[PDB]
């Protein structure tokens, strides 16, 4: 006997089913505060039957339906974001006819469609069927996070401002998956010239597969800033480059008789274009949840490839560093540029 709350035909809310997959491509985006606003929108084909309290089953007046939403999740980082998992938060908008996509929570939003849905349930109710979700990283995670089926919002309806039932007319069930990507980048400000300097041609004579007489070995420290790589993963350096034809352990210097070698300081040569030749780096320790600094030194020097007296000239060559995980090739991270002078 007065305008009041709406209910479904059964009394139990109608459940709308939603889901998404978010794949975060940039490793470094996996950071506290990262936000994907209004990234997923649902536009569902499901509908339900409903009826409201009214002063009689066929009242003289009509009234529009007013809608309220409430989050069914715990509070997140502000009044419109709510915790969905240990690491993720969500914010929602729900469509109300003749209003728009209204930010949850909201109250007393009118459909501006006066009616008399007061007697037997009527068909065609859709509130809940359309909405939009925003995702927020509260804490970064490694790998993937699966959001199991969870009710995230309750929709209530009424014919009387501020008078709502404790039982919603509809709810929104969400599931989904968020993934992150492993990555490493060479530290900024790292120069990649390796200048072997000058040698007399006679320094290489008769020294096949070895460095020259009076060799000045070059040492270089490499630091990679890696993200989303858990302990237990081995992280290697590998070289992409043209091997010397006579001595393939060496990188081409555009001369048949001399070449460039990179090794680990212990005589283990990192051979170019050889998928079995890998230099295991120190993977460091996680910090800021998902970051780690991965380091190695390399030792470089020219070698005689043939034992023959090389011609005087200015020689150069290149080798592109890759970082590989176990392999997964994270891609080219910088090109070493070799120079050698033979007088």
């Amino acid at each position: 006997a007065d305008w009041g709350p709406c209910r479904t035909a059964s009394g139990d809310p109608f459940i709308f089913v939603t889901s998404f997959t978010k794949n975060i491509q940039n490793p470094t985006d996996n950071v506290t505060g990262q936000t994907y606003p209004d990234f997923y929108q649902w536009a569902l084909g499901d509908k339900y039957s409903g009826v409201c309290e009214c002063p009689s089953p066929n009242p003289t007046e009509a009234r529009p339906t007013l809608y309220k939403t409430e989050s069914t999740l715990a509070a997140g980082h502000n009044s419109t974001y709510f915790k969905i998992t240990n690491n993720l938060e969500v914010s929602t908008r729900v469509y109300i006819a003749n209003v728009g996509n209204v930010q949850v929570p909201f109250i007393n939003k009118s459909n501006s469609q006066p009616g008399r849905e007061c007697d037997q349930p009527t068909f065609g109710w859709t509130t809940g069927s359309k909405g939009q979700l925003s995702l927020y990283i509260a804490k970064p995670f490694v790998g993937e996070q699966n959001i199991p089926q969870t009710i995230i919002v309750s929709v209530f309806g009424t014919k009387k401002e501020n008078v709502y039932s404790s039982v919603p007319i509809s709810q929104v069930l969400l599931s989904g998956k968020v993934t992150v990507t492993q990555g490493c980048e060479l530290a900024a400000g790292t120069s990649l010239d390796i200048d072997f300097g000058e040698y007399q041609a006679h320094d290489f004579k008769g020294r096949t597969g070895q460095p020259p007489q009076n060799v000045q070995k070059i040492q270089k420290e490499l630091t990679f800033n890696c993200t989303n790589i858990s302990d237990g993963v081995h992280i290697y350096l590998s070289l992409e480059g043209t091997p010397n034809a006579a001595y393939p352990s060496a990188i081409s210097l555009g001369n048949a008789d001399v070449g460039a070698v990179i090794e680990d300081g212990k005589g283990n040569i990192l051979k170019p274009n050889d998928s079995n030749s890998l230099l295991e780096m120190n993977p460091g320790s996680l910090y800021e949840y998902v970051k780690r600094k991965v380091t190695t030194t390399i030792t470089a020097y020219p070698v005689s490839t043939t034992g023959k007296l090389p011609a005087a000239g200015d020689y150069s060559g290149v080798a592109t560093m890759h970082v590989e995980l176990d392999t997964t090739d994270l891609g080219a991270k910088g090109t070493l540029k070799f120079s050698l002078k033979i007088s």
